[PDB]
């Protein structure tokens, strides 16, 4: 799904928010998909650090980034996770479905500003709350980026309107105050 234009763009800006502060350290990533994106992040990451609920998707997103050394993999969830060297960048563009209510999403959400670095950038993308009310996922992207304001400074953000339905979504950027 390479030349689809609309996940074209949005690998685009979810690449230019990353990049923003220059290199990565210490780089978390959540939800992994394909590896399509894991794929342009790695050589811009000292260290880069996956994580997936979904074991298969990971003994694939591996192939896809083999060459690299400086990769791993988490089986696990977000608020299952914690680390012990704190991230200068987390990156959060999947829908983490696997949030059944609120609470799980409050919850996620402080364990991410928990293992954000001082100066730390988190960069969040995802369909916007009407898309995921379309299919039970309990809320999207205005709703994490009203939580994540709580604790974060938003420092930008963009809007990616492509092309169908379920094409269109909005990826902000976030500081930790140090």
């Amino acid at each position: 799904l390479d030349d689809n234009p609309f996940e074209r763009e949005r690998h685009t800006q979810l690449l230019r928010l990353s990049l923003s502060s220059g290199a990565v350290s210490n780089g978390l990533e959540i939800g992994c998909a394909a590896g399509a994106f894991t794929e342009k992040l790695a050589p811009h990451c000292k260290r880069l650090t996956v994580i997936d609920v979904m074991p298969r998707a990971i003994g694939r997103a591996c192939q896809r980034t083999k060459r690299w050394s400086h990769i791993s993999w988490a089986a696990t969830d977000i608020l299952q996770f914690s680390t012990a060297e704190l991230f200068d960048l987390i990156v959060v563009a999947e829908v983490l479905y696997y949030l059944e209510d609120m609470t799980q999403m409050r919850t996620a959400i402080d364990n991410m500003v928990k293992m954000l670095a001082p100066g730390g950038h988190l960069v969040f993308g995802s369909a916007r709350d009407a898309t995921c009310r379309r299919w039970g996922h309990v809320a999207g992207a205005e709703t994490v980026i009203t939580i994540l304001t709580e604790a974060l400074t938003e420092v930008e953000r963009v809007q990616c309107q492509g092309q169908s339905a379920d094409e269109d979504c909005l990826l902000a950027r976030f500081r930790n105050p140090e």
